[PDB]
């Protein structure tokens, strides 16, 4: 069991004004720390959000939390379901800013809602360095969907918040689960202006490299992993099944020719942006997350399983016989034997 935490600074909020908080089972004879954003899709207008608050309210409020939550996968601390880090000091940050974890707003007479995703992941670091995180060596930041995504915009914000108070030892790293989507032609039109939308109302906020490259009004290509990633100087591991389910959602996808071409186009183009990915993993599954999924171990590429590849990636940080970089080859979803049914 992970214990509840409500943050000490009631001004770091998620979206309805009540105190966000974290998740956290100690193991006080390890020095790493995994700090673990969950996911949940966004809201971008106030219709949106309105309609979210009544039917998804534990992503918008503190108010109705469990005392507990049970760690499960990456999150366990049992070695048989956690080979990589079962015995680390383990944190879940609940997603309760429907930001993709980005914003930097409070509520006030002119705000409905508060969105301050990038300002909580900051508050629990800065509480956290009482709690032990201090003495540590290595803090990875994960995350799955949305809080892959999330990884992404914050790793770098991470690395510099604990260099200027004064902690050079600890290395921060990134671990991106089901966060790099595409922005392809869709199969059938109903795309990418949600998420310009949003950038707007949260006041989202983007690392300061891309945002250059960019420039003012593009901020919003910095939320795709493929443009992202490149601007990013701390070490981030990348997941992402190569027939990602959220994807083809967006996508229009739900087989004559036209469609298996346009499967196969998009995994062709995913496995194209990965190329230069030194330490990722991309199984040809149609899927969606698996890091905190009990049977994540179960998944192999190439004959290596995902807690081997992130092991040998500690190890890294060519090694014979213990690779970091798995992307499938062949084309169609399910021609890796080990994909989940
Ligand atoms: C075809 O274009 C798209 C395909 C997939 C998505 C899903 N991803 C998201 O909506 C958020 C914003 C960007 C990163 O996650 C969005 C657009």
């Amino acid at each position: 069991d992970l214990r509840l935490h409500l943050l000490l600074n009631t001004s770091v909020t998620c979206n309805d004004g009540s105190p966000a908080g974290y998740y956290l089972k100690e193991s006080r004879g390890s020095r790493r720390w995994l700090l673990f954003l969950e996911g949940g899709w966004y809201c971008f207008n106030r219709e949106n959000c309105d309609s979210r608050y009544d039917t998804m309210r534990r992503l918008m409020s503190s108010r109705d939390w469990p005392r507990t939550r049970t760690g499960t996968g990456i999150l366990s601390s049992q070695p048989e379901e956690n080979p990589y880090w079962w015995n680390a000091n383990m944190v879940f940050i609940p997603y309760c800013s429907s930001d993709v974890w980005s914003g930097a707003s409070s509520k006030s007479e002119k705000n409905e809602y508060a969105f301050m995703g990038a300002l909580i992941i900051q508050e629990v670091v800065r509480e956290l360095l009482g709690r032990g995180l201090s003495g540590a060596k290595v803090l990875l930041l994960a995350g799955s969907s949305a809080g892959g995504t999330g990884v992404l915009l914050n790793v770098d914000r991470v690395a510099e918040q604990l260099e200027k108070l004064g902690y050079p030892a600890i290395q921060v790293r990134g671990l991106a689960d089901s966060g790099w989507f595409l922005d392809n032609k869709q199969y059938r039109h109903t795309p990418t202006e949600a998420i310009r939308r949003g950038i707007r109302y949260w006041n989202g906020v983007v690392p300061e490299r891309c945002r250059r490259q960019f420039q003012e009004g593009e901020e919003w290509n910095c939320f795709f992993g493929y443009k992202v990633y490149p601007t990013l100087r701390s070490p981030v591991f990348v997941v992402q099944w190569l027939f990602d389910e959220a994807q083809l959602t967006v996508d229009n996808v739900h087989v004559q020719e036209g469609l298996r071409l346009y499967i196969q186009n998009l995994g062709r183009e995913l496995r194209h942006t990965l190329k230069d990915v030194p330490a990722s993993f991309a199984p040809a599954c149609l899927s969606h997350e698996i890091i905190i999924r009990s049977h994540w171990t179960d998944v192999q590429v190439k004959g290596t399983s995902l807690p081997r590849a992130l092991h040998c990636w500690d190890r890294s940080l060519p090694l014979k016989g213990c690779p970091v970089h798995l992307v499938d080859s062949c084309p169609w979803p399910h021609c890796n034997p080990s994909c989940p049914t």
